């Protein structure tokens, strides 16, 4: 009886070649992308090819790959290597990764787990901050992928659906921020403004009651507490695209408006745990590199393989499994408020034993 | 001994219905709050306040004859100053003042009282635990103007407590009231009651300036939910939205009606102010709750008001501020860099500190 530890997120293409199919999946989405009716399938192809050149340039501009997959797997591995030493009752812990839109997709990793012999599996959403658009979709696909590949409930699932202030996280973001603050002249240090940048969200998700904005803010404040508020800081938002209004102080505009007003400025990837397109591209090449004030624009190191961070992830799964609950008590609220053309309508059915 | 001045500050409300017109004119004249026109803001304010005064006036008669803000402010100042007198003998006697941005006594009024009383050291104590430029930033700008206008000698040395989202007593007091209000729900349904932390909302173009408010409210929310051990589901929501512009949501009213038939109970927690006011006694008590069909599984958490744990926590907040010689937090220069104002402070180190 081995235990599946499944790191989940929306993923990125490990290689430039995987960009079309990645995009197709995203635009084929039920929930998020505006549904014609049945016709995502069709029209999603008609936009993936349209947008595949531009996003391909980008991934090539950072080394021809999204680092999400390697970093997901690597994390999932050291987690289980501590897990198998820390929770014997649960061992063996077999690491897995399953992305909502990149490879390996949810179906592709479910069948691997089924041939592999896992009996209970932990859907460990790699987002410390639940949003229905992220950790909701990843769950709602898992349900579809449970009714298909497993209509007689061989694998018993739970889900770590958020962890905004796990202390390995909070602590790893400090130290990192402090050590990235030491790259600054030193008479400036304490006046560098820590700009915490989270991927944004349409206002129409925000206005449903989504948990994501406040849960990000909880992580920021906890960091600044351990930093004893040495520095100024603001939580701002990046990655706005499309025509509808999105959330709150666009990261790029704030840095411009501040550039000629500040001795310096640090960017913090507050809402993801490894480098990906948002860090290596949008900030490094896009917000920092295309800027006059680039010499005072520095970015804090992403979490990735941070020893302190991975151990904090370890104790999180450790304490999730040993306290034997299937999901946080926010999750029924999350799904009652979220909007989706095909939703989990009972998380009791989805997680736990049902053979 | 000379007294050191402890000045609770917030927008205020009209103590009596006859102050409604003055209060509304003050509010609609404040271009930091509702930007209409560089030049004619104060004539236009005159009109709007003539127009909307009888509607607001009836609303206050419906909750009992006026805003209890002033009463609770002055009561908190007094109870806090009397803790400081035992706590901070070095700056005793502590003399309590209140100064409201639009109500009476206004900040000009309260300043003049302070000069006359001989105060030489004063703390602008913003009663908002969550800084917003349109409340605390605007209030700081008002104080600068009264600095120049009434006190060019710089008789008064000012500091400001410009925020305090996770003061311990405030967290605790909220947790005690939430737990206490939850006793009024049966028990098999208690852990299912949804705690809706309801904060007054922001126009999105204010949010989009990088205003500090929404994220700081969320810090209080999460800290409270930590003290409660996440026993209940909770969401942070926003009320008091008006009119055409997109505001921050979700909206308290529409979230409660959507959730109504799906929930065992809703609790509304007045997370962003410290006493009863129109928001709680009218908009929540009478509107979202009084007029709902699920109104018997709807309850509001008691405001902090005179809560001792909250008052003791405010006392420590001031005591810690005095014994620190911080004129203001490390956030304030950033607040002012991003805030939008036609008459901003510009140079907070001239505003606060000795310049006698
Ligand atoms: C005359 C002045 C514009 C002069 C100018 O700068 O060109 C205009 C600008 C906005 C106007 C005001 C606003 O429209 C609000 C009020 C509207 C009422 O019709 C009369 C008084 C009232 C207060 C107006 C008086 C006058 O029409 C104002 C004051
Ligand atoms: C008086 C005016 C319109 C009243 C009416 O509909 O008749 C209303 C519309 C928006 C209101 C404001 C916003 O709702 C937000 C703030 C909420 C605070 O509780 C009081 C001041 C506060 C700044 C409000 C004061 C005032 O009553 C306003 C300005």
């Amino acid at each position: 009886s081995p235990t599946g530890i499944v790191l989940m997120n929306m993923g990125g293409p490990s290689k430039v070649e995987e960009t079309y199919d990645f995009l197709y999946q995203l635009f084929a989405d039920n929930d998020l992308i505006p549904i014609s009716a049945k016709y995502q399938k069709t029209i999603a192809k008609y936009i993936a090819k349209f947008r595949t050149p531009k996003i391909e340039k980008q991934y090539r501009e950072i080394g021809g790959g999204s680092p999400i997959r390697k970093w997901s797997e690597y994390q999932a591995t050291e987690v289980c290597k501590i897990l198998d030493k820390t929770c014997p009752e649960t061992a063996p812990h077999k690491p897995y990764v399953a992305f909502r839109y990149a490879k390996p997709l949810t179906a592709e990793t479910y069948k691997q787990m089924l041939k592999d012999g896992v009996e209970k599996a932990v859907a460990f959403s790699q987002y410390p901050h639940f949003s229905y658009s992220t950790t909701g979709s990843s769950i709602n696909e898992l349900w579809r992928q449970i009714k298909a590949l497993d209509s007689e409930r061989s694998i018993s699932w739970s889900v770590i659906d958020r962890w905004p202030t796990n202390e390995g996280l909070i602590k790893a973001f400090s130290e990192n921020i402090t050590k990235k603050l030491q790259e600054f002249p030193q008479p400036v240090r304490d006046k560098v403004v820590l700009l915490f940048s989270a991927c944004s969200l349409p206002m129409d998700v925000v206005n449903t009651g989504d948990a994501y904005p406040a849960e990000v803010a909880a992580t920021v404040y906890n960091i600044m507490q351990k930093l004893k508020f040495k520095n100024p800081y603001r939580l701002v938002w990046q990655s706005q695209v499309g025509p509808k209004p999105w959330l709150g102080a666009q990261t790029a505009e704030i840095a411009e408006f501040l550039g000629p007003k500040v001795d310096g400025l640090m960017f913090i990837p507050i809402a993801f745990t490894s480098d990906h397109i948002e860090t290596l591209h949008e900030i490094d090449l896009g917000v920092i590199g295309e800027s006059e004030y680039k010499d005072k624009f520095k970015r804090c190191e992403s979490l990735n393989g941070n020893q302190t961070f991975i151990e904090g992830m370890a104790d999180l799964v450790k304490s999730h499994l040993q306290s034997n609950q299937l999901y946080s008590n926010q999750l029924p609220l999350d799904f009652a408020l979220g909007k989706s053309n095909d939703p989990v309508k009972d998380l009791s059915l989805v997680f736990g034993n049902h053979e």
